[PDB]
């Protein structure tokens, strides 16, 4: 996250960290609690991943200095790829992991609401992107969870600042005009978390943009409420 500053701990309870155990044990990616045992993350995640196997989930993480050998996780028993995806700029960037196990809620470790399809035509105005990604684009993973306020931009606007690439309206875009907050290297598959009627709803999974915090180029971002009814169909199959 640029221009971010610290979370305090239970503060993004749905946030996880995805980690990779090959080569070499790593953060991969960010993720959202959505279901007892479903993370809702990106598909471009997965580039190369050739088996669940190889990774973890951790919940209830404020520092990442908090995960070692003896740190509980949650195995991926299934990775579900949204089956329309070939690459991030092109959309359907949204994947699903099925948990082996349980997760069990509490003030640590707890469900975001996905938006609902009936509320597409609500302005959000207190909009949140988290990670532990980069805080500049050639930087490190953060060890502490990062939090940045950042507007919501429309699909025209986002357009306007995306030339030669296609906006669609599965796609939902958020930055300041002059740049200086957005998610970069590291961040990607979390969530972009909007408050309404006191409620947070997962309102976007980052995805992609032109570098980190860049003027005029809003980070771009999976439009989750267009993807309620594919969720439901993965997460609800009979
Ligand atoms: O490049 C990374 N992530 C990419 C995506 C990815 C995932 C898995 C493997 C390879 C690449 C990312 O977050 N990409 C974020 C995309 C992005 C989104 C938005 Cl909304 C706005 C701006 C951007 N950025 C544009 N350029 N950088 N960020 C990434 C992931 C995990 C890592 N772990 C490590 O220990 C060390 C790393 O250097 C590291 C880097």
């Amino acid at each position: 996250i640029v221009g971010g500053t610290a979370s305090v701990r239970g503060e993004w309870p749905w946030q996880v960290t995805l980690h990779t155990t090959s080569p070499t044990q790593r953060h991969l990616c960010g993720g959202s609690i959505i279901g007892n045992q479903w993370i809702l993350t990106a598909a471009h995640c997965f580039y190369g991943v050739e088996s669940p196997k190889i990774l973890r989930v951790y919940s209830g993480i404020l520092n990442q200095s908090e995960i070692k050998e003896d740190t509980s996780f949650f195995g991926v028993q299934e990775i579900i790829i949204h089956d329309q995806y070939k690459m991030a700029e092109s959309g359907y960037d949204i994947a699903l992991l099925k948990l082996e196990t349980t997760v069990g809620y509490g003030d640590s470790q707890r469900p975001i609401c996905l938006p609902s399809k009936g509320d597409r035509n609500v302005i959000y105005t207190d909009c949140w992107v988290t990670g532990w990604g980069y805080r500049k684009l050639r930087d490190k993973i953060q060890n502490t969870l990062q939090k940045a306020k950042i507007p919501l931009v429309t699909n025209e606007e986002c357009q306007k600042r995306y030339r030669g690439h296609k906006i669609t309206h599965k796609m939902i875009c958020a930055g300041y005009r002059e740049g200086g907050k957005d998610a970069c290297k590291g961040d990607s598959g979390g969530p972009l978390s909007c408050k309404h009627n006191e409620v947070w709803h997962l309102v976007g999974i980052t995805s992609w943009g032109e570098g980190c915090a860049q003027r005029e180029r809003p980070g771009v971002y999976t439009n989750v409420v267009e993807y309620v009814d594919w969720i439901l169909e993965k997460t609800q199959a009979v």
